[PDB]
């Protein structure tokens, strides 16, 4: 059963991908860079998930899922890429901004993987510190980048902070099934987590890209 | 007998390296990255090769020698070597990095999907080598495409110096999948030491080669 | 011992970072990237020194103590140094990114060089710490050669704060192959705990010791 869900979850991928393709071939004054992000981000997640469906992407009393983070080390911070961009829209770019939100989202990463390999108290020290520099990432968000976003207009703005809640609220979702999950205090099971780690990624990817892309092609007319 | 190929290998990288420094001195037109990215690939490939020489960068999954140290190189070696397809194709006009970086981005793929491949055991392979093999696909009709299309709005002289430079690369680029399916990682119809001359060969034409064939058009164009 | 030094390391880079961040807030003329490296490259290598604290970022190889978690620490704070060292040449001027990269390209190799050689075992261990020492020497050729022309190019002032800073890093970086090679990694003549303290002691200076002198000097050219 969780070899065919990660089966399903690649072929939507897949069919995410080629409908972001098609869009671009149409791009109603959204810069193809960020097409490009909106198709790698699927793709990428697909192939590790696929790599989780062929038995290859785990290890073994615990089973760590060591491809989510292979995923997700490439797929979070091109999305945090994706919502910078939305932000900036029709304005000045500012990368150091940018920079800041990668760099902050690939330690995040890390200190997830090096917390799922730690026992005892010292999973707990990583974990916290990814929880931080998600806490930053947050503030980022919904402060400077927002503000960025409020300076492109009223309909820009609108649409960014529709995104970002919309990212915020499902990238919560994660560090808290990680901690119920058996990586951390156990009170869900497995099956549970294959699940949430399945249905979330699904609107955390292909959703939000649909969301983000439409609101800025509405803004060309 | 295969370690003293990898010493001659990472030689040859090494003397080639240094003449593009020699033609850095005197750039003809051409920018310094073009030089830099010359510089790096066989560099980097002789370095990876030195390890393989030493017996360090390669390890006996089973009943098979997996030489670990090509993906290694090839990793940074190949986004390269698209990257100064790319800047070929651009030259004297506007730089359109997001194709440059969909090449990468594909390219980066392709080598990984080799290296899962050449790790797995029956048709799980075969599932990521067609992964690889579907990328290279479309790694070539972007080559002959939209890149080439760029070329040709450079003018007709640097449209065909970048479609002999394409046709170069794509020859070489395709004998590596056929190679690595015929040879241990695949069928095994070929032995390990025919797929280690090949896979000492092809590189010294696909670096080297493709490089001093690319440089030299550019520099022509100055005169 | 060894475990106290690397949280007291850990709890000196947040303190530098902490200080960098406030600075930014009041930049004087400084761009927001250069407050940016300044704050990741304490923040990397204290997550880094962090983990051998915890008995994690080492292991024991043949009969020897690898500290690996350094090298994940250099790989990543040691480029963002010699950017850090470029942009300050190329302050009030246009940025060669080529030369930049290239920095980029030797310090990586450079590190890598450093990991593989302490994985190594006789004559191989010296045939890749020596590939690293040729790229440092080259990294050396570049910051006193080219790069300090370009500083020349953008004035007097701006020169002297680079020639100081550059003198600076080339002092400190020289002493870590020097160290490596006369400790367990290399010949064994320093013993453990020595080797730990210089790669304790250097790391704060080579780190939030320069950014220190770099940015206040470009903040005073304001
Ligand atoms: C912590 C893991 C590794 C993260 C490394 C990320 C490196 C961060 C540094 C990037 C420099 C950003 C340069 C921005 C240039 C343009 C500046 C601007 O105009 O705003
Ligand atoms: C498989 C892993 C992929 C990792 C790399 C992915 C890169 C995707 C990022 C795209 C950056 C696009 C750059 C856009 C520059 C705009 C200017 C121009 O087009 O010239
Ligand atoms: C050893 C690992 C190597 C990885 C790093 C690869 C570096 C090669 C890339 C070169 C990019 C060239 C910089 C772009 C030129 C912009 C113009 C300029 O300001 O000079
Ligand atoms: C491409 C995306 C990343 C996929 C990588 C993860 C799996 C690679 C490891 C393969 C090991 C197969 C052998 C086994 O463990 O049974
Ligand atoms: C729990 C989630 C924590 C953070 C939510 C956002 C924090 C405040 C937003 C930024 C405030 C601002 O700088 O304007
Ligand atoms: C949406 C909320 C989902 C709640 C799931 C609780 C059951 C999981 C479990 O304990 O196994
Ligand atoms: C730069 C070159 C990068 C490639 C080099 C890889 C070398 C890896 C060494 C691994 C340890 C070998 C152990 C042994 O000698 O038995
Ligand atoms: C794995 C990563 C694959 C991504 C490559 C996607 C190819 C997109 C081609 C069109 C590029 C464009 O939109 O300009
Ligand atoms: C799309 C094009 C894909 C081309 C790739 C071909 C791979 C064919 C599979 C290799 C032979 C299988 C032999 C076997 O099953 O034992
Ligand atoms: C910067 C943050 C990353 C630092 C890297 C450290 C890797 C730690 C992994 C160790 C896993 C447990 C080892 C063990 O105790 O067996
Ligand atoms: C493998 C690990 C590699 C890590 C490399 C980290 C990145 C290195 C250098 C990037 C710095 C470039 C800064 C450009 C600033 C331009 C500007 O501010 O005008
Ligand atoms: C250490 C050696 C420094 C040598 C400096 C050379 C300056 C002249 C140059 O190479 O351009
Ligand atoms: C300054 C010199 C510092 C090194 C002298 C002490 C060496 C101790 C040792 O070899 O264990
Ligand atoms: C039904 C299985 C679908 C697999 C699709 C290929 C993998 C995702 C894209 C890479
Ligand atoms: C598996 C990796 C490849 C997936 C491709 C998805 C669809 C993208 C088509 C792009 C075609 C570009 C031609 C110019
Ligand atoms: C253990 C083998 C893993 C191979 C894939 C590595 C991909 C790294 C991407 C970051
Ligand atoms: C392991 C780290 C990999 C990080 C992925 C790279 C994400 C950078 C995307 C930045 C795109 C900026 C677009 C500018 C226009
Ligand atoms: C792993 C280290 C990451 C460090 C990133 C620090 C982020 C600093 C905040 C960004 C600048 C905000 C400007 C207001
Ligand atoms: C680590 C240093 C703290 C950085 C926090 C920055 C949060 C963004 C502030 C916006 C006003
Ligand atoms: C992996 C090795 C990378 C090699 C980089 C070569 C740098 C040489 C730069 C020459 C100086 C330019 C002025
Ligand atoms: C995970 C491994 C990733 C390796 C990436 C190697 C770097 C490829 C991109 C560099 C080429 C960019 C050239 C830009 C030209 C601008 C002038
Ligand atoms: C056994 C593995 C075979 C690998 C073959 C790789 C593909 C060869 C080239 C065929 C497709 C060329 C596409 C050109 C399109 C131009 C527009
Ligand atoms: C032993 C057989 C060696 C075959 C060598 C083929 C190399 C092809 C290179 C083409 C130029
Ligand atoms: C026996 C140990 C010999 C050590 C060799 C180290 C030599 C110094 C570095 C290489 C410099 C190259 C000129
Ligand atoms: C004026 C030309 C450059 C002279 C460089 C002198 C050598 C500096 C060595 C510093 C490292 C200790
Ligand atoms: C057996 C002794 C080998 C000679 C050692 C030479 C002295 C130390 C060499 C390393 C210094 C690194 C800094 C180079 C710049």
């Amino acid at each position: 059963m969780i070899s065919i869900l990660h089966y399903g979850y690649s072929f939507i991928m897949l069919l995410g991908a080629l409908y972001f393709y098609l869009l671009s071939k149409d791009p109603k004054g959204v810069p193809a860079s960020e097409y490009l992000i909106a198709m790698v981000i699927p793709l990428w997640s697909g192939a590790a998930y696929l790599s989780i469906a062929l038995g290859q992407g785990l290890f073994q009393d615990t089973t760590i899922y060591y491809a989510r983070y292979i995923d997700w080390v490439i797929s979070t911070p091109l999305l945090l890429a994706a919502l910078a961009l939305t932000a900036m829209f029709g304005g000045k770019k500012n990368l150091t901004l940018l920079f800041s939100l990668v760099a902050l989202d690939v330690f995040m990463i890390i200190t997830g993987f090096v917390a799922d390999l730690s026992i005892g108290t010292t999973k707990y020290i990583w974990y916290s510190l990814g929880v931080i520099a998600l806490i930053i990432i947050l503030v980022i968000t919904f402060g400077p980048l927002r503000r960025i976003a409020l300076s492109n207009g009223t309909r820009l703005a609108r649409h960014y902070t529709r995104v970002a809640i919309y990212l915020s609220a499902l990238w919560v979702c994660y560090p808290t099934a990680w901690l119920l999950g058996p990586s951390g205090l156990g009170l869900a099971q497995e099956l549970t987590e294959v699940l949430v780690f399945i249905i979330l990624p699904i609107f955390s990817k292909v959703g939000f890209s649909i969301v983000d892309l439409h609101g800025l092609r509405k803004l060309h007319q």
